[PDB]
């Protein structure tokens, strides 16, 4: 229960990378946790999400429009809001991928969640994935 990865992404739009990702991740002998239930039961308490705490990276997958869902999310009912604040708070080394998204202004983000926008982006490459695996593992721990 404490893989080297979990891979955070909207389920909508950034599904097939996420599962690119961890695949090619596996083939490096990287273990990889990734959510694919997201089911909308509520976690009523402020409580860190135990998959997060346990894996040693944290790899946020940023599809367009991937925090959408998280502005205005203040009460942190957003899976993917409570998966980077539990990032957060754990000093996990982040390390978020970049497929065509806009990095947006930190006011339209909660303040629990504004601290991942300082994160360095590694760009998505479908021509040169695996000179890109390479980069990704170079920033993991
Ligand atoms: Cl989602």
């Amino acid at each position: 229960d404490t893989p080297d990865v979990f891979i955070s992404y909207r389920r909508n739009s950034g599904s097939q990378l996420a599962s690119l990702l961890k695949v090619h991740l596996q083939l490096h002998g990287f273990s990889v946790f990734i959510d694919v239930e997201k089911l909308e039961a509520p976690k009523f308490e402020d409580k860190l999400i135990q998959s997060v705490m346990g894996a040693r990276n944290f790899v946020l997958v940023l599809s367009p429009g991937a925090l959408d869902k998280c502005m205005q999310d203040h009460d942190c009912k957003d899976w993917v809001h409570k998966e980077i604040v539990t990032a957060l708070s754990c000093g996990k080394n982040i390390v978020p991928i970049i497929d065509g998204f806009e990095w947006p202004e930190p006011q339209v983000l909660p303040e629990d969640m504004q601290a991942v926008l300082t994160f360095n982006g590694i760009k998505w490459s479908h021509e040169y994935q695996e000179a890109t695996i390479e980069k990704i593992i170079r920033f993991l721990q």
